[PDB]
């Protein structure tokens, strides 16, 4: 009625796994990556069938990839890809490849309902979106080797060769729910080809873009517990998988829980007694003008600025060298909890100085938040650990910024690899002249930006390229097509123009010989076929 | 308890009601043309106590009163093949309808995501899918746009331009991915998902190939038929005016599944020569003794040579010319005027005459000159394809012959032919970049072909893989650049171009709808939020 | 280079549309249902096309029939459905039909991969698959018809009818994220059959099955948008779907955040000053490489004296310097109470003039690691919520430990109070063993007995689940030890002599059906008739 079972072969087989497991985290990858669970918990969670998934090669590839990036000081830069066609073409140029959480939400949702770059689509659509474009590349290499290999040596030689297997990293928005959501999630990226994915410090179910407004932040521990998902899950399922961190401090102006002493330093609150819960202010007037007024007389502030304001505006001999003594001990990476940082401020003024972070909440709860720069700083330090690169969205595409950041996280973390959006959120023509244009990239990667990606390109070149011809097509007919694509293609390197043999119909006609005994009736590039009209 | 109960009266009183709905619907000047064999009793039968109206079928009514006006006009409804949401949105600026194409779907949207070429042997679900794909982009942008104008005023309104994004859906359905209870499942799918019309063609499934792919087997007419018939079913008991689009193969294709139906009698090639023994099995012999490569394709030379292949008309002219008869001319035309690509005359009746005219029993055998997997020999072209229009027309609202070239005079050919028997047929044109066009076509002609090609009668015309070309120029190009002047290439390739043509989509927060879910997020809490997408610090103030 | 509009039409459509609505808005079905934006604010949000979902009519179908269900005091009584097999034998005998999120967790993901109920599966799981037994039910109510219409008046009055097309109400969980995600998880539903949907004010991040442990809650504002939000996606798109409320809050100890006055009642803080921060001393205890550690929590919540603030107040005054200290306690629990949505502010303001103490209260202290605060739930406070829930919501629902027919009550009494014709449902689960928890008399009534206090939809959640097991396990144990006997024993033979009609299985599939299509394209007649002569169902007869 059950199986019967060898129980000292199975503690054998355990205790075998195990040892392989700690040999696996001993590899030079693992150098930088911190992990708060045994082999013993790993090993315990897997099953008794070993499953190698390949994405886990394209995952080694792209770490090496980026190892002599970074000893080079230069940048593995993309985009990101929409379909096949883009990945066969960009494998020509460039080195890996960018799976985007916006382009999928407008055009790659598993329900085919559309949206803004809100991660409401269902969970499974990037993971499904990399399979996409995974199996494509799969296929395209499976194509070009049939074609090297019915060449002879001497003309092998002569035709060029295409690296379609660029390792890619997908977008997994905030991890769409909990660590378990973030497990599962992780082991369809790793099933359906993905080399590295990334994840972000808000919220689910808030998340925004990332130059969108409203954005809500997760307490730093919460975030980091994502990143350790991540990790547990690749361990499990037995991946080398990337794990990419980013953090929207930048720019979001809200919090879900006080609960974590690192946030406390950017935490909002009023420093006037008198102001009462705005949140239930407004709801007893809704049963604007109201809260603009509650607002400039609650006055809003963080804690030090309120420490620095009583010092300054107070009968206090020695002013200048009394804020430094609370500067010294309490700033954005101090990591100083507020009760800490109150018991300081009363040793320096002898004052309980007022603060209450409660009242300003909004009325979904979110506490009230100012990061910048520095704050995504402390989130970088925090979240360098758990992941092999470090991300901070910015509003614009400003140098400064970027060099502040990376020497921030650098000076803690020196060895840590960093990426940057080049967002085409950003007006770039606006944003700088062309000739910083050129060498922005470049300039980025010398401050440790090791991978680079337009997050939206794919998307806005088939924008342009769309419009533009159904222009033409509608104004000069068919004229329009050889005109503006076809010739172009002829006289552009650009392979998919003799598009029967693209899509890979030699590689298919021979899989039809071989099964038909080496002769077919009905074959698909014989005599017939009208691409004898592109020699 | 066990069961329900029903009103037995009411139940026949529903029926007869349903029936008599059907009639009317199906008087309506939408089928006036339109054959069909079966009964609005027998379809009746087939629905559900539920009634369910497909949205999909006002985009079909949509299309065809589109392509009325068009025919009346003597102008043309030209599109081309659609990728995804972004190319529907944009198109719909310019195009009146959209093709689906499933050389395309091949290639890029397959359900099992396993790329191919255009053999149709993704799963069944594919185009259907890549429709709603489209479909509800349509939808949602509409919704959007809809949003955005009543949000302004009056005033304001008049100023913005306004897009209609439901464009008609024109959708390829291969060759039906099986028999005729698939059809009908398939079509069912494609009327549920936003399909206004589907195309199918006259070739066997699984041999299945592009247009200008070779080898390709044909079936016979009749079965072509039920396929179209079966597309009219289903669509029928789902209840949707989805336009149905016949086309057929048989200018270039060289081989038929049977011979059953006597229409393709006259196009059967055959071997004249009664020495001539079953070359399949001939070759089958060879190959068991290990003769492979080019030694056995020379065996199938010399049997060919020898087999002496044609058309059975072809052999009798060939026996009256050659022979010891007294008034040849005047004796072949005895022969042609009765027998002829469109006479329908069947291979019995062929030889009877033949025997007749000459007092012979004239050989002629088919069999032989089968290929290993079956087929038998088929010499189609244009006068085929006219043959195969007229038989598909009663039961397709357009018509439509696959070219090797983009020729005139062939296409002028073809529209005469069918227009001769079926005058008010629509036809419809693959534009296609599978030819050369500025080998095939200096560009004054082109710019003039689309038009000259609506005068004859090709009311709706596409470029098949135009999506596909574009896109795969623009982001190899780009790539390019950015490969080599990093995102300079993006201000300069990209970026400013939209600005300055005005595309819609430069500004993506936007477009993608962002503050039309806003609105949606205000009005659910209570008319303010906190987390709103589109507040204070978005970053497409830069583009004002 | 676009498409030109009549503007004066523009706006006639708008203003038709509006009317149209406010008429939809006007008509029995919503009398009971709130509304928090215009028919203006809605309008706006539909496109130009109007398309209609025929879900809508199976949520008609299922509001009338609950209706009547309520004014005869019964109950439309069924389970969870796995598959088109069940939903085509339960339409013999049940008038709706339940697609549960737990075994969707087990045996429906469209990943495939399974899991315990935690709505971690992709977004679409239970959605697709309403649609799967969906279109099982108008596919059978197809075939059905045909058999019927080829049948003359006769014989059609002999043979009995089966009404496929039973009203689905299906799982949402907690709305998989924000109300973005809301309205786009309700729109599927309506698009893949749902009549009805169900969902709780439980954390997404967090969310457990009814029956299990450490539940997290929401702010009841912030369930309250979901089920807005749904209703708003109804609307838009424009169906009749109905709206279920659930609420966890009766076994719940956790809750995200404190910003809403109703729910403070019920938030668990400490009385005594001197507990410092529990996250904060574990993190530190844990940081330095610490069961050892569950015993520094179990030592500071006694040290701690955690306990709800009105329950600190009656403790100050029991054990006070106070004259007539019955009589104080009511003057605070009438004016402060789980039903009395006083905030605490409000509260404590009242306890320092009824005692003159600020009473020491912190429930920041007593938080999760994760941030979370502690909540003291019960049945009341399940009753706040009910109350909270119903002007949204068409059935209200709460999750029990146990079949306990005086909780039951509790709750009912409570709800209809202030709300006396909302309409309840309740879980029938398996989670409870039930041959434990009361006799086999009180058993075959206890539905009917639910169905007196107003419960007009009640479900076992995992009963197909669990036949199916049951089923599979015993056959594949017979089969193993006597072969093919165990298949004309166990299944076959009771298949025929009970009547089931999927024995005949090739009919039952729609053989016959689809020979119809066949031959009716075929022009009468066809060489592959699926159910001609050789078919080995002339075995059956
Ligand atoms: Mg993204
Ligand atoms: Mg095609
Ligand atoms: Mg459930």
């Amino acid at each position: 009625p059950y199986t019967p079972i060898d129980i000292q072969k199975e503690e054998a087989d355990f205790q075998k796994e195990v040892a392989e497991i700690k040999k696996w985290w001993s590899e030079p990858r693992w150098r930088k990556t911190k992990r708060i669970y045994s082999a013993e918990d790993i090993a315990k969670k897997r099953g008794t069938l070993k499953i190698n998934h390949p994405s886990s090669q394209q995952a080694d590839k792209l770490f090496k990839l980026l190892e002599k990036h970074d000893a080079d000081k230069t940048v593995s830069f993309t985009f990101g890809a929409l379909d096949p066609i883009h990945v066969a073409q960009m494998a020509k140029y460039l080195d890996s490849i960018y799976v985007s959480g916006w382009q999928c939400s407008s055009t790659a949702s598993t329900s085919n309902e559309p949206s803004p770059d809100l991660a409401d689509y269902p969970m499974d659509t990037v993971p499904n979106k990399v399979e996409h474009l995974w199996f494509a590349q799969l296929f395209h290499d499976r194509k070009q080797r049939e074609e090297r290999l019915t060449l002879s040596k001497e003309e092998r030689a002569k035709t060029p060769y295409i690296d379609f297997l660029r390792p890619i990293i997908a977008d997994a928005d905030t991890g769409h729910g909990g660590i378990t959501a973030i497990i599962k999630l992780t082991k369809m990226f790793i099933e359906r080809g993905a080399a590295g994915i990334h994840i972000e410090d808000q919220a689910p179910g808030t998340k925004k873009c990332g130059h969108m407004a409203g954005k809500v932040l997760v307490p730093v521990q919460e975030h980091i517990n994502r990143l350790v998902a991540i990790r547990a899950s690749a361990d499990i399922f037995g991946s080398n998988l990337l794990a990419v961190a980013r953090t929207d401090s930048e720019a979001a102006t809200l919090i879900t829980s006080t609960i974590d002493h690192r946030d406390h330093y950017f935490i909002i609150g009023a420093t006037n007694p008198e102001a009462g819960d705005l949140a239930a202010l407004m709801a007893e007037a809704e049963s604007a003008a109201i809260e603009s007024e509650w607002t400039k007389k609650a006055g809003l502030k963080l804690f030090h600025e309120a420490v620095i304001d009583e010092i300054k505006n107070g009968n206090y001999s020695n002013k200048d060298a009394l804020i430094k003594k609370f500067t010294d001990k309490v700033n954005p990476l101090s990591h100083t909890s507020h009760k800490e940082a109150k018991k300081l401020a009363k040793e320096l003024t002898g004052k309980d100085i007022y603060f209450n972070w409660d009242v300003a909440r909004a009325r979904e709860g979110y506490y009230r938040y100012q990061g910048g720069t520095q704050c995504a700083v402390m989130r970088g330090r925090a979240f360098a650990p758990y992941a092999d690169l470090i991300w901070m969205e910015s509003a614009l595409p400003d140098y400064a910024q970027a060099k502040e950041f990376a020497d921030g996280v650098k000076a803690a973390v020196p060895d840590q690899w960093l990426a940057y959006n080049l967002s085409p959120s950003f007006n770039w023509n606006k944003a700088m002249p062309a000739d910083e244009q050129e060498t922005y990239i470049k300039r980025l990667g010398k401050l440790g930006y090791v991978w680079q990606f337009i997050t939206l390109a794919g998307l806005h070149t088939t924008a342009l390229a769309v419009d533009d011809f159904s222009n033409q097509y509608s104004q000069i007919g068919m004229k329009a097509y050889g005109q503006t694509v076809q010739q172009p293609e002829i006289e552009k390197g650009v392979e998919v123009v003799k598009h029967q043999k693209w899509s890979g119909a030699t590689y298919i006609d021979g899989l039809l010989k071989m099964v038909s005994g080496g002769v077919t009736s009905t074959a698909a590039m014989g005599q017939g076929v009208t691409e004898d009209q592109f020699k």
